[PDB]
């Protein structure tokens, strides 16, 4: 069964700003999500140095980019540390609160939306291009969960009984109608090369059938 939660006030305010501000340089969403995946991969890689069994749920450390024109979705998959239920409901939003406040202050003082990563809240940049985001995640210490949000101030969390992923996170971006450029192989390649050139894990761009 699905549980529905309110976003913290400042996160809801940040998401409305992201959705409502006129800002053409939308492509930076992809950099932010790849950077989040790389950080999650660093985390499990470090933990495995002291406890090799943390990789029993999958030794490969990588990022896949999976466009689907038919469903109008771009999926970013990583085999990083993953997130617990408590992360999804409480921790991620709590940790993001100070960064959100700082970022919104910087935007009033002349910063632009592309600088969002410097405040550590880059995940929310997904709403530059997606009308709905689904996050499927599995941490070694918890069950597999699905977080989901179309913004408007709330998000849901439920257990995920779909195909078991082993460990990591899958972000499914349900793209806005006018943002289908981010499903084109040429465009994704261009963006990865521009902004994500030096990420230290293989990034595989899947091709469509
Ligand atoms: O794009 C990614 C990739 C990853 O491995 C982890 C990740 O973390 C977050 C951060 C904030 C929120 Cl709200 C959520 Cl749902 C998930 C984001």
């Amino acid at each position: 069964e699905v549980e529905t939660f309110a976003f913290q006030a400042e996160i809801a305010q940040l998401m409305s700003l992201i959705i409502n501000t006129f800002y053409s340089n939308k492509e930076i969403f992809l950099r932010e999500l790849i950077s989040n995946s790389s950080d999650a991969l660093d985390k499990i890689r470090y933990e495995s140095l002291t406890d090799p069994s943390k990789l029993d749920s999958g030794k490969e450390l990588h990022i896949n980019l999976i466009p689907n024109k038919q469903d109008r979705t771009l999926t970013i998959v990583d085999t990083g540390i993953g997130m617990t239920k408590a992360d999804l409901i409480n921790n991620l939003g709590t940790i993001a609160k100070s960064g959100t406040k700082a970022f919104m202050e910087a935007l009033q003082a002349g910063a632009d939306i592309s600088m969002i990563g410097q405040f550590g809240v880059g995940f929310y940049s997904a709403y530059l291009v997606a009308e709905k985001v689904t996050v499927i995640t599995k941490h070694n210490d918890d069950e597999q969960y699905a977080w989901e949000s179309s913004a408007g101030g709330s998000f849901t969390v439920r257990t995920d009984t779909g195909e078991p992923m082993g460990r990591g996170t899958k972000v499914i971006l349900h793209l806005k109608e006018d943002q289908t450029e981010y499903l084109e192989e040429r465009r994704i390649k261009e963006i990865v090369k521009k902004h994500s050139q030096f990420i230290g894990y293989p990034i595989t761009l899947f091709v469509e059938k």
